[PDB]
């Protein structure tokens, strides 16, 4: 619909420290007349992009920064143009985490990163490894408690565990992250979750342990380990629980490796209040004292500003964070990654659960994060086909045989709707304002509406790519020929993410091969 003009909306996830990001919105009000409201709401990660495409949604969205690169793909967030002197305040890596396709499109405000928290009555002295965690559950339960207990419903409390011998999202390439090459079912991955596995079954942890069952036995003293980040030390500081903070658990002589997020706050692309948004940010929050208001409701780990992360880093516990967060990796922000995770957790979910044996588990996981690159393989040349002379290299034998034969069905179904359908994505494209390359972003929106809305087919899948070629051709005839390639982007991202599980169903474009069999 309509974002409000003349105010700033502010979503922000509920276990930060929004009460004090309130406070810093006081501070602005009384400056400008201009009031901030902080909402909390459930999924905001997942809310964001639909209520945003549908340019409604919150003035700024706060978010780690691996989400970011998703919305980007989409077209839903404003580029952030800092000048010189400002971005020189904060850490040159974490102005790199919210870099994407060489364009700014966050603020960078503090470095997560997990690490293992342990009572010091229970356990003055934690483990090294987790190879010791058995015998120290065994020794505590005789005594009614546990060694330890966290979030496993979430994959990034497991991840630390699963890449610490060798699994991997997407290889890391000199700062770029290449696609091709995933991960998620080697052997360092399948060693870390069967060792996991291996305390279910040995019931030295409940499958069925979450964050609000992990955070509760921890701060009541029922457990003498748990692993959480800087925002979680408010609660066990309210608690009666002499705790500390230390580097995550070796398995196999090698470290826990933490996924380490930048929170980060992004500006909504359809905002009317832009430039009051970047006063805010810059010149309120990321301050000194801005950020100190932030963080005394709850902590932040250590911050992207160098002026006031000086004076955390004397803190222990915020060294522990930076120890794990150098040992850990800067997640990427490629679009990717929110199938990639939504991928991972259901491994680990069906595991941990008995449901899927590792090994089936983390090859179901292997498929889901690699289905994006095989469909932007076959709607680029699709797209550059139809839209431009460029050689059909395909059918000469150029990529994968699952791709060539896509190809070639695509040209024969694909070509039959476009025939049949010409004055119907005449009437479409006309009714989008396609121009630039903005506005092939706007197309990301629109679709996800005509496209999600109700089952899903292949015909309906083929209608989308064969829209986008009609699309292309456009483009080509108002020398637009760079964002046909940005165009299969977006649409290779709508679909994949919109369609993750009915396309691992099908088999991906082996069944799409396979229904048409031409
Ligand atoms: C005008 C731009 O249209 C779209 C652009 C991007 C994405 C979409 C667009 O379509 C909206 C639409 O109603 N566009 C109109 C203008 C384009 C037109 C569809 C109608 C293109 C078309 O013929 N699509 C047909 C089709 C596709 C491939 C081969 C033969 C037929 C289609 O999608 N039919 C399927 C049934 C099907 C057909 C063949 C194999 C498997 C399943 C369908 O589900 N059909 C749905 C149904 O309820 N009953 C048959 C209708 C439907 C079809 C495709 C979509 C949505 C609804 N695709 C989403
Ligand atoms: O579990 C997958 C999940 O991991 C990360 O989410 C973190 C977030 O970074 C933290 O700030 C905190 O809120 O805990 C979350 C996990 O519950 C990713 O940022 C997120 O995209 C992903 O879904």
């Amino acid at each position: 619909g309509k974002i409000e003009e003349g105010k700033l909306v502010i979503w922000i996830n509920g276990d930060k420290g929004y009460n004090g990001l309130a406070e810093v919105g006081k501070k602005f009000e009384k400056d400008t007349g201009i009031k901030v409201t902080v909402e909390h709401p459930d999924k905001l990660e997942e809310k964001f992009p639909q209520v945003a495409a549908t340019g409604d949604g919150p003035d700024i969205i706060f978010w780690a920064h691996d989400r970011f690169g998703g919305y980007a793909q989409s077209g839903l967030l404003a580029e952030i143009t800092p000048d010189k002197a400002f971005q020189d305040k904060l850490y040159p890596f974490t102005w790199d985490a919210v870099r994407y396709n060489g364009k700014l499109i966050a603020y960078p405000i503090a470095v997560e990163a997990l690490s293992l928290i342990y009572n010091k009555d229970l356990l003055p002295n934690p483990p090294k490894t987790w190879e010791e965690i058995p015998a120290l559950d065994k020794e505590l339960k005789a005594k009614g408690k546990s060694a330890l207990m966290f979030n496993l419903q979430e994959p990034y409390f497991t991840w630390p565990l699963i890449a610490a011998d060798g699994g991997y999202a997407f290889k890391y390439e000199n700062g770029k992250y290449d696609i091709k090459d995933v991960g998620v079912d080697n052997a360092g991955a399948k060693a870390g979750l069967t060792f996991l596995v291996d305390l279910i079954k040995n019931k030295h942890m409940n499958a069925d342990t979450d964050y609000s069952i992990a955070e509760a036995a921890f701060n009541k003293g029922e457990t003498a380990m748990t692993i959480n980040g800087p925002w979680a030390w408010s609660n066990i500081d309210t608690s009666k629980v002499n705790y500390g903070v230390t580097v995550l658990p070796t398995f196999k002589g090698q470290p826990s490796k933490p996924f380490v997020g930048v929170l980060s706050a992004g500006i909504n692309a359809a905002s009317p209040n832009k430039e009051l948004a970047k006063e805010f940010l810059e010149n309120y929050l990321l301050t000194d004292e801005g950020l100190e208001a932030v963080n005394k409701d709850k902590p932040l780990g250590a911050v992207a500003l160098k002026s006031y992360e000086e004076e955390l880093a004397k803190d222990p516990r915020i060294a522990a964070t930076m120890e794990n967060a150098q040992k850990g990796e800067i997640m990427p922000n490629i679009p990717q990654m929110s199938a990639f995770w939504y991928a991972v957790r259901t491994a680990v979910i069906n595991a941990a659960s008995g449901r899927q044996t590792v090994d089936e588990a983390l090859k179901d996981a292997q498929t889901g994060s690699e289905l994006y690159r095989q469909s932007l393989e076959i709607i680029s040349r699709y797209l550059r086909e139809q839209a431009t002379g460029a050689a059909d290299t395909a059918p000469m034998g150029a990529s994968g045989a699952t791709s060539r034969k896509a190809l070639e069905t695509l040209r024969r179904v694909g070509d039959g709707v476009q025939r049949n359908h010409e004055t119907a994505f005449q009437g479409m494209l006309r009714k989008l304002d396609i121009k630039n390359e903005d506005d092939v972003k706007s197309l990301s929106r629109v679709m996800i509406h005509v496209f999600s809305d109700g089952v899903t087919n292949w015909g309906r899948i083929v209608t989308l790519i064969s829209f986008g070629a009609f699309v292309a051709k456009h483009l080509k005839t108002i020398n637009q020929e760079s964002c046909i390639e940005p165009l299969a982007e977006s649409i290779t991202d709508v679909l994949v993410r919109t369609k993750r599980d009915w396309l691992v169903k099908q088999r991906g474009w082996d069944g799409f091969v396979e229904f048409f069999h031409v």
